[PDB]
Protein backbone atom coordinates (compact mmCIF):
# COMPACT_ATOMS: atom_id res chain seq x y z
CA UNK A 1 0.00 0.00 0.00
CA UNK A 2 2.45 2.63 -1.43
CA UNK A 3 -0.19 5.29 -1.90
CA UNK A 4 2.16 7.91 -3.75
CA UNK A 5 3.77 5.01 -6.28
CA UNK A 6 0.18 4.05 -6.84
CA UNK A 7 -1.08 7.21 -7.68
CA UNK A 8 2.39 7.81 -9.78
CA UNK A 9 1.88 4.79 -11.80
CA UNK A 10 -1.98 5.42 -12.50
CA UNK A 11 -0.45 8.50 -14.74
CA UNK A 12 1.63 5.89 -16.35
CA UNK A 13 1.47 3.73 -19.19
CA UNK A 14 2.50 0.45 -18.80
CA UNK A 15 3.80 -2.68 -21.37
CA UNK A 16 5.25 -5.55 -20.82
CA UNK A 17 8.84 -6.84 -22.34
CA UNK A 18 10.12 -10.05 -23.19
CA UNK A 19 13.30 -11.24 -22.00
CA UNK A 20 16.31 -9.42 -24.24
CA UNK A 21 13.97 -7.13 -25.84
CA UNK A 22 15.41 -3.01 -25.92
CA UNK A 23 13.89 -0.83 -23.97
CA UNK A 24 16.27 2.16 -24.52
CA UNK A 25 18.45 2.84 -27.32
CA UNK A 26 21.63 4.87 -26.25
CA UNK A 27 21.68 8.30 -28.39
CA UNK A 28 17.67 8.70 -28.83
CA UNK A 29 16.18 11.93 -27.73
CA UNK A 30 15.21 11.61 -23.81
CA UNK A 31 11.63 12.79 -23.66
CA UNK A 32 10.05 9.98 -21.00
CA UNK A 33 10.65 8.36 -17.94
CA UNK A 34 10.16 4.48 -16.98
CA UNK A 35 10.00 2.77 -13.89
CA UNK A 36 10.10 -1.36 -13.37
CA UNK A 37 6.58 -2.32 -11.79
CA UNK A 38 8.34 -5.88 -12.55
CA UNK A 39 11.38 -7.81 -13.65
CA UNK A 40 15.20 -6.69 -13.86
CA UNK A 41 17.16 -5.05 -16.89
CA UNK A 42 20.72 -4.49 -17.91
CA UNK A 43 22.35 -0.80 -18.05
CA UNK A 44 24.90 -1.51 -21.14
CA UNK A 45 27.28 1.22 -22.31
CA UNK A 46 30.12 -0.16 -25.91
CA UNK A 47 32.93 1.12 -26.87
CA UNK A 48 33.88 1.79 -30.91
CA UNK A 49 33.50 -1.52 -32.15
CA UNK A 50 30.40 -3.14 -30.38
CA UNK A 51 32.17 -4.26 -27.20
CA UNK A 52 29.59 -4.08 -23.77
CA UNK A 53 30.08 -3.01 -20.76
CA UNK A 54 27.56 -3.33 -18.27
CA UNK A 55 27.23 -0.28 -15.92
CA UNK A 56 24.66 -1.24 -13.43
CA UNK A 57 21.31 -3.82 -13.39
CA UNK A 58 18.16 -2.51 -12.61
CA UNK A 59 15.29 -3.76 -10.86
CA UNK A 60 11.82 -3.45 -9.81
CA UNK A 61 11.12 -0.25 -7.90
CA UNK A 62 13.83 1.16 -10.18
CA UNK A 63 13.50 4.53 -12.14
CA UNK A 64 15.19 4.52 -15.61
CA UNK A 65 15.40 7.09 -18.41
CA UNK A 66 15.88 9.88 -15.27
CA UNK A 67 18.99 11.28 -17.13
CA UNK A 68 17.20 13.82 -19.11
CA UNK A 69 14.45 15.08 -17.31
CA UNK A 70 16.37 17.99 -15.91
CA UNK A 71 17.59 19.83 -19.21
CA UNK A 72 15.68 19.61 -22.91
CA UNK A 73 17.62 18.31 -25.75
CA UNK A 74 19.46 15.70 -24.52
CA UNK A 75 19.90 11.86 -25.35
CA UNK A 76 19.91 8.63 -24.07
CA UNK A 77 23.01 8.09 -22.24
CA UNK A 78 23.26 4.03 -22.92
CA UNK A 79 21.23 1.59 -23.59
CA UNK A 80 19.03 -0.29 -21.37
CA UNK A 81 17.89 -4.43 -22.03
CA UNK A 82 15.62 -6.65 -20.85
CA UNK A 83 17.53 -9.44 -18.59
CA UNK A 84 13.90 -10.97 -17.83
CA UNK A 85 10.87 -10.95 -18.83
CA UNK A 86 9.47 -6.97 -17.51
CA UNK A 87 6.58 -4.79 -16.83
CA UNK A 88 7.66 -1.32 -17.41
CA UNK A 89 5.91 1.61 -16.83
CA UNK A 90 6.39 4.84 -19.02
CA UNK A 91 5.59 8.76 -18.61
CA UNK A 92 6.52 11.63 -20.50
CA UNK A 93 8.65 14.13 -18.62
CA UNK A 94 6.42 17.10 -18.68
CA UNK A 95 3.69 15.07 -17.20
CA UNK A 96 5.57 14.10 -14.28
CA UNK A 97 6.96 17.52 -14.21
CA UNK A 98 3.12 18.28 -13.32
CA UNK A 99 3.34 15.62 -10.75
CA UNK A 100 6.55 16.82 -9.33
CA UNK A 101 4.58 19.98 -7.96
CA UNK A 102 1.26 18.54 -6.70
CA UNK A 103 3.51 16.13 -4.75
CA UNK A 104 7.73 16.43 -4.39
CA UNK A 105 8.02 13.27 -2.67
CA UNK A 106 7.88 11.91 -6.10
CA UNK A 107 10.81 13.57 -6.99
CA UNK A 108 12.60 12.79 -3.86
CA UNK A 109 12.33 9.09 -4.37
CA UNK A 110 14.47 9.71 -7.63
CA UNK A 111 17.04 11.64 -6.54
CA UNK A 112 17.49 8.99 -3.69
CA UNK A 113 18.06 6.29 -6.75
CA UNK A 114 20.33 8.36 -8.86
CA UNK A 115 22.17 9.73 -5.44
CA UNK A 116 22.98 5.56 -5.07
CA UNK A 117 23.77 5.45 -8.43
CA UNK A 118 26.35 7.98 -8.47
CA UNK A 119 27.66 6.40 -5.18
CA UNK A 120 28.15 2.82 -6.95
CA UNK A 121 29.62 4.04 -10.31
CA UNK A 122 32.42 6.31 -8.49
CA UNK A 123 33.17 3.25 -6.53
CA UNK A 124 33.80 1.58 -10.55
CA UNK A 125 36.09 4.47 -11.64
CA UNK A 126 38.90 3.53 -8.62
CA UNK A 127 38.91 -0.35 -9.56
CA UNK A 128 39.04 0.22 -13.61
CA UNK A 129 42.05 2.99 -13.09
CA UNK A 130 43.70 0.80 -11.65
CA UNK A 131 43.55 -2.73 -12.11
CA UNK A 132 44.09 -4.21 -16.12
CA UNK A 133 42.35 -6.36 -17.42
CA UNK A 134 43.38 -9.71 -15.55
CA UNK A 135 42.97 -7.73 -12.52
CA UNK A 136 39.78 -7.05 -13.30
CA UNK A 137 38.41 -10.63 -13.96
CA UNK A 138 40.09 -11.74 -10.70
CA UNK A 139 38.27 -9.07 -8.38
CA UNK A 140 34.95 -9.84 -10.01
CA UNK A 141 35.53 -13.43 -9.64
CA UNK A 142 36.34 -12.65 -6.17
CA UNK A 143 33.35 -10.09 -5.70
CA UNK A 144 30.85 -13.17 -7.24
CA UNK A 145 31.99 -15.47 -5.15
CA UNK A 146 31.42 -12.85 -1.98
CA UNK A 147 27.57 -12.68 -3.45
CA UNK A 148 24.83 -13.89 -1.46
CA UNK A 149 23.95 -16.42 -4.43
CA UNK A 150 27.35 -17.65 -4.32
CA UNK A 151 27.46 -21.36 -3.15
CA UNK A 152 29.45 -23.20 -0.81
CA UNK A 153 32.17 -25.63 -2.45
CA UNK A 154 34.42 -28.18 -0.44
CA UNK A 155 37.18 -26.10 -2.41
CA UNK A 156 36.11 -22.68 -1.23
CA UNK A 157 33.19 -20.79 -3.19
CA UNK A 158 31.44 -21.63 -6.42
CA UNK A 159 29.67 -19.25 -9.05
CA UNK A 160 27.46 -19.71 -12.28
CA UNK A 161 28.54 -16.94 -14.84
CA UNK A 162 29.36 -17.16 -18.55
CA UNK A 163 32.84 -15.86 -19.98
CA UNK A 164 30.27 -13.52 -21.89
CA UNK A 165 28.51 -12.39 -18.55
CA UNK A 166 31.83 -11.82 -17.00
CA UNK A 167 33.37 -10.06 -20.74
CA UNK A 168 30.48 -7.62 -19.62
CA UNK A 169 30.95 -7.07 -16.06
CA UNK A 170 35.09 -5.89 -17.00
CA UNK A 171 34.37 -4.56 -20.44
CA UNK A 172 36.31 -7.46 -22.45
CA UNK A 173 35.87 -10.12 -25.18
CA UNK A 174 34.25 -13.71 -24.37
CA UNK A 175 37.54 -14.64 -25.97
CA UNK A 176 39.70 -12.48 -23.76
CA UNK A 177 37.92 -14.09 -20.85
CA UNK A 178 38.76 -17.40 -21.59
CA UNK A 179 42.50 -16.61 -22.09
CA UNK A 180 42.81 -15.36 -18.59
CA UNK A 181 40.28 -17.79 -17.06
CA UNK A 182 42.83 -20.25 -18.21
CA UNK A 183 45.52 -18.42 -17.02
CA UNK A 184 43.91 -18.38 -13.18
CA UNK A 185 43.44 -21.81 -12.85
CA UNK A 186 47.31 -22.66 -14.47
CA UNK A 187 47.92 -20.09 -11.20
CA UNK A 188 45.77 -22.26 -9.18
CA UNK A 189 43.51 -19.77 -8.19
CA UNK A 190 40.06 -21.21 -10.03
CA UNK A 191 38.46 -24.26 -11.28
CA UNK A 192 36.58 -23.65 -14.55
CA UNK A 193 37.34 -26.58 -16.29
CA UNK A 194 34.31 -28.00 -14.56
CA UNK A 195 30.73 -26.42 -14.94
CA UNK A 196 30.81 -23.65 -12.92
CA UNK A 197 33.86 -21.44 -11.66
CA UNK A 198 35.25 -22.64 -8.29
CA UNK A 199 37.34 -19.61 -6.81
CA UNK A 200 39.77 -21.29 -3.81
CA UNK A 201 39.25 -20.28 -0.38
CA UNK A 202 36.65 -18.41 1.30
CA UNK B 1 24.89 33.93 -12.06
CA UNK B 2 22.30 34.21 -9.43
CA UNK B 3 18.53 34.36 -9.29
CA UNK B 4 15.90 34.86 -6.29
CA UNK B 5 16.09 31.41 -6.07
CA UNK B 6 19.36 30.74 -5.41
CA UNK B 7 19.54 33.63 -3.14
CA UNK B 8 16.60 32.89 -0.78
CA UNK B 9 18.53 29.70 -0.73
CA UNK B 10 21.75 31.18 0.46
CA UNK B 11 20.25 33.69 3.01
CA UNK B 12 19.11 29.80 4.93
CA UNK B 13 23.42 29.05 5.09
CA UNK B 14 26.45 29.89 6.63
CA UNK B 15 29.11 30.88 4.18
CA UNK B 16 32.74 29.49 5.02
CA UNK B 17 35.93 30.48 3.50
CA UNK B 18 38.89 27.40 2.67
CA UNK B 19 41.88 28.36 1.55
CA UNK B 20 43.43 26.44 -1.23
CA UNK B 21 44.42 22.82 -0.73
CA UNK B 22 42.48 22.65 2.47
CA UNK B 23 39.99 19.77 3.04
CA UNK B 24 36.36 20.60 2.95
CA UNK B 25 34.79 16.75 3.36
CA UNK B 26 36.78 13.81 4.21
CA UNK B 27 35.61 10.59 3.43
CA UNK B 28 33.98 8.49 5.85
CA UNK B 29 32.64 11.10 8.13
CA UNK B 30 28.84 11.03 9.36
CA UNK B 31 27.45 12.97 6.29
CA UNK B 32 24.69 15.83 7.55
CA UNK B 33 25.43 18.81 5.67
CA UNK B 34 25.35 20.12 2.30
CA UNK B 35 27.27 22.52 0.38
CA UNK B 36 27.26 24.68 -2.52
CA UNK B 37 30.03 26.99 -4.03
CA UNK B 38 29.58 30.35 -3.94
CA UNK B 39 33.12 31.01 -5.31
CA UNK B 40 35.80 28.87 -5.98
CA UNK B 41 36.66 25.43 -7.27
CA UNK B 42 37.23 22.16 -5.43
CA UNK B 43 38.37 18.90 -6.50
CA UNK B 44 36.60 15.31 -5.55
CA UNK B 45 39.10 12.23 -4.41
CA UNK B 46 39.19 8.53 -3.56
CA UNK B 47 41.45 6.57 -2.67
CA UNK B 48 43.23 3.15 -4.29
CA UNK B 49 43.47 0.33 -1.31
CA UNK B 50 47.14 1.58 -1.56
CA UNK B 51 46.04 4.79 -0.78
CA UNK B 52 47.23 6.42 -4.03
CA UNK B 53 44.62 9.31 -4.99
CA UNK B 54 42.53 9.58 -8.27
CA UNK B 55 40.81 12.48 -9.10
CA UNK B 56 36.82 11.78 -9.66
CA UNK B 57 35.67 15.18 -10.66
CA UNK B 58 36.56 18.82 -10.34
CA UNK B 59 33.50 20.94 -9.81
CA UNK B 60 33.02 24.84 -9.74
CA UNK B 61 31.04 27.83 -8.84
CA UNK B 62 27.51 27.07 -8.60
CA UNK B 63 28.11 23.32 -7.96
CA UNK B 64 26.29 21.93 -4.93
CA UNK B 65 28.43 19.30 -2.76
CA UNK B 66 28.08 17.06 0.02
CA UNK B 67 24.47 15.63 -1.45
CA UNK B 68 25.15 12.05 -1.65
CA UNK B 69 23.94 11.22 2.24
CA UNK B 70 21.05 14.03 1.74
CA UNK B 71 18.14 11.37 0.56
CA UNK B 72 18.75 8.49 3.60
CA UNK B 73 19.77 8.88 7.31
CA UNK B 74 23.11 7.21 8.86
CA UNK B 75 25.53 7.64 5.73
CA UNK B 76 28.72 8.18 5.06
CA UNK B 77 30.89 10.68 2.72
CA UNK B 78 31.74 8.48 -0.63
CA UNK B 79 34.71 10.87 -1.31
CA UNK B 80 37.52 13.64 -0.09
CA UNK B 81 36.62 16.74 -1.23
CA UNK B 82 39.52 19.84 -1.09
CA UNK B 83 39.87 23.16 -1.94
CA UNK B 84 41.81 23.93 -5.38
CA UNK B 85 41.72 27.61 -5.40
CA UNK B 86 40.39 29.77 -2.59
CA UNK B 87 36.77 28.77 -1.81
CA UNK B 88 33.99 30.53 -0.46
CA UNK B 89 31.29 27.40 0.33
CA UNK B 90 27.56 27.71 1.38
CA UNK B 91 26.56 25.19 4.19
CA UNK B 92 23.28 23.55 5.15
CA UNK B 93 21.94 20.75 7.84
CA UNK B 94 20.46 18.05 5.78
CA UNK B 95 17.19 18.83 8.23
CA UNK B 96 17.24 22.68 7.18
CA UNK B 97 17.05 21.73 3.43
CA UNK B 98 14.46 18.95 3.53
CA UNK B 99 12.34 21.48 5.30
CA UNK B 100 13.33 24.46 2.23
CA UNK B 101 12.38 21.41 -0.31
CA UNK B 102 8.65 21.27 1.39
CA UNK B 103 8.79 25.09 0.94
CA UNK B 104 9.89 25.24 -2.59
CA UNK B 105 11.31 21.96 -4.43
CA UNK B 106 12.56 23.77 -7.48
CA UNK B 107 15.63 23.99 -5.03
CA UNK B 108 15.61 20.28 -5.21
CA UNK B 109 15.10 20.33 -9.34
CA UNK B 110 18.29 22.29 -9.15
CA UNK B 111 20.28 19.97 -7.22
CA UNK B 112 18.75 17.27 -8.88
CA UNK B 113 19.78 18.38 -12.53
CA UNK B 114 23.12 18.69 -11.29
CA UNK B 115 23.13 14.97 -9.71
CA UNK B 116 21.85 13.65 -12.99
CA UNK B 117 24.84 15.86 -15.20
CA UNK B 118 26.98 14.07 -12.29
CA UNK B 119 25.90 10.54 -13.39
CA UNK B 120 26.26 11.14 -16.88
CA UNK B 121 29.66 12.47 -16.81
CA UNK B 122 30.85 9.65 -14.52
CA UNK B 123 29.50 6.76 -16.05
CA UNK B 124 31.22 8.18 -19.67
CA UNK B 125 34.55 7.89 -17.82
CA UNK B 126 33.75 4.39 -16.47
CA UNK B 127 33.45 3.21 -20.15
CA UNK B 128 36.73 5.17 -20.93
CA UNK B 129 38.74 3.69 -18.33
CA UNK B 130 37.28 0.44 -19.27
CA UNK B 131 38.03 0.96 -22.94
CA UNK B 132 40.16 3.05 -24.34
CA UNK B 133 44.16 2.16 -23.93
CA UNK B 134 45.75 4.32 -21.74
CA UNK B 135 47.17 6.74 -24.68
CA UNK B 136 43.12 7.34 -25.32
CA UNK B 137 42.53 7.94 -21.64
CA UNK B 138 44.98 10.52 -21.73
CA UNK B 139 43.73 12.55 -24.90
CA UNK B 140 39.87 12.55 -23.79
CA UNK B 141 41.41 13.94 -20.25
CA UNK B 142 43.08 16.40 -21.62
CA UNK B 143 39.67 17.52 -24.66
CA UNK B 144 37.67 17.28 -20.97
CA UNK B 145 39.91 19.26 -19.18
CA UNK B 146 40.37 21.92 -21.72
CA UNK B 147 35.82 22.13 -20.97
CA UNK B 148 36.42 23.10 -17.38
CA UNK B 149 35.58 27.13 -16.87
CA UNK B 150 39.25 27.98 -15.78
CA UNK B 151 40.96 26.65 -19.34
CA UNK B 152 41.35 29.96 -21.49
CA UNK B 153 40.46 30.23 -25.02
CA UNK B 154 43.61 29.68 -27.58
CA UNK B 155 43.90 30.32 -31.56
CA UNK B 156 44.48 26.89 -32.05
CA UNK B 157 42.11 25.90 -29.19
CA UNK B 158 42.18 25.66 -25.53
CA UNK B 159 45.14 26.39 -23.40
CA UNK B 160 44.93 24.15 -20.05
CA UNK B 161 47.21 24.39 -16.92
CA UNK B 162 48.00 21.15 -15.38
CA UNK B 163 51.08 18.55 -13.68
CA UNK B 164 51.97 15.03 -14.66
CA UNK B 165 50.64 14.27 -11.44
CA UNK B 166 47.38 15.86 -11.50
CA UNK B 167 47.23 14.03 -15.23
CA UNK B 168 48.03 10.95 -13.33
CA UNK B 169 45.71 11.31 -10.92
CA UNK B 170 42.86 11.39 -13.52
CA UNK B 171 43.82 8.32 -15.26
CA UNK B 172 45.60 6.44 -13.16
CA UNK B 173 48.81 6.22 -14.42
CA UNK B 174 52.74 7.03 -12.72
CA UNK B 175 53.73 11.01 -13.71
CA UNK B 176 56.33 8.67 -15.96
CA UNK B 177 53.91 7.33 -17.78
CA UNK B 178 52.45 10.56 -18.32
CA UNK B 179 55.05 12.37 -19.60
CA UNK B 180 56.03 9.87 -22.21
CA UNK B 181 52.16 9.49 -23.54
CA UNK B 182 52.46 13.65 -23.95
CA UNK B 183 55.66 13.59 -25.77
CA UNK B 184 53.41 11.32 -28.27
CA UNK B 185 50.35 13.18 -28.23
CA UNK B 186 52.78 16.55 -29.33
CA UNK B 187 54.31 14.09 -32.02
CA UNK B 188 51.16 13.14 -33.31
CA UNK B 189 50.48 17.27 -33.27
CA UNK B 190 47.12 16.53 -31.23
CA UNK B 191 48.50 19.13 -28.40
CA UNK B 192 51.54 21.63 -27.74
CA UNK B 193 53.12 21.54 -24.13
CA UNK B 194 55.21 24.18 -22.57
CA UNK B 195 56.34 23.92 -18.97
CA UNK B 196 52.88 22.99 -16.88
CA UNK B 197 51.04 24.60 -19.48
CA UNK B 198 49.26 22.87 -22.72
CA UNK B 199 47.25 23.95 -25.87
CA UNK B 200 44.59 21.39 -26.74
CA UNK B 201 43.82 21.27 -29.96
CA UNK B 202 40.29 21.81 -31.19
N1 LIG C 1 25.73 4.53 -14.13
C1 LIG C 1 24.42 4.26 -14.15
N2 LIG C 1 23.89 3.56 -13.14
C2 LIG C 1 22.55 3.15 -13.19
N3 LIG C 1 21.81 3.50 -14.33
C3 LIG C 1 22.39 4.27 -15.27
C4 LIG C 1 23.67 4.63 -15.20
N4 LIG C 1 23.94 5.28 -16.33
C5 LIG C 1 22.84 5.32 -17.08
N5 LIG C 1 21.87 4.71 -16.41
C6 LIG C 1 20.44 4.58 -16.80
O1 LIG C 1 20.35 4.32 -18.22
C7 LIG C 1 19.42 5.27 -18.75
C8 LIG C 1 19.73 5.62 -20.19
O2 LIG C 1 18.79 6.64 -20.58
P1 LIG C 1 18.90 8.01 -19.74
O3 LIG C 1 20.25 8.58 -19.98
O4 LIG C 1 17.73 8.84 -20.08
O5 LIG C 1 18.77 7.54 -18.20
C9 LIG C 1 19.72 6.50 -17.92
C10 LIG C 1 19.64 5.86 -16.55
O6 LIG C 1 18.30 5.47 -16.21
N1 LIG D 1 31.34 10.99 -9.20
C1 LIG D 1 31.26 12.19 -8.62
N2 LIG D 1 31.17 13.28 -9.39
C2 LIG D 1 31.05 14.55 -8.81
N3 LIG D 1 31.05 14.63 -7.42
C3 LIG D 1 31.14 13.50 -6.71
C4 LIG D 1 31.27 12.30 -7.28
N4 LIG D 1 31.34 11.41 -6.30
C5 LIG D 1 31.25 12.05 -5.13
N5 LIG D 1 31.14 13.35 -5.38
C6 LIG D 1 30.94 14.47 -4.42
O1 LIG D 1 31.82 14.26 -3.29
C7 LIG D 1 31.00 14.39 -2.11
C8 LIG D 1 31.49 13.55 -0.95
O2 LIG D 1 30.54 13.71 0.13
P1 LIG D 1 29.08 13.10 -0.22
O3 LIG D 1 29.21 11.66 -0.50
O4 LIG D 1 28.13 13.51 0.84
O5 LIG D 1 28.69 13.88 -1.58
C9 LIG D 1 29.72 13.73 -2.58
C10 LIG D 1 29.52 14.50 -3.88
O6 LIG D 1 29.19 15.87 -3.62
Amino acid sequence: TDPTLEWFLSHCHIHKYPSKSTLIHQGEKAETLYYIVKGSVAVLIKDEEGKEMILSYLNQGDFIGELGLFEEGQERSAWVRAKTACEVAEISYKKFRQLIQVNPDILMRLSAQMARRLQVTSEKVGNLAFLDVTGRIAQTLLNLAKQPDAMTHPDGMQIKITRQEIGQIVGCSRETVGRILKMLEDQNLISAHGKTIVVYGT
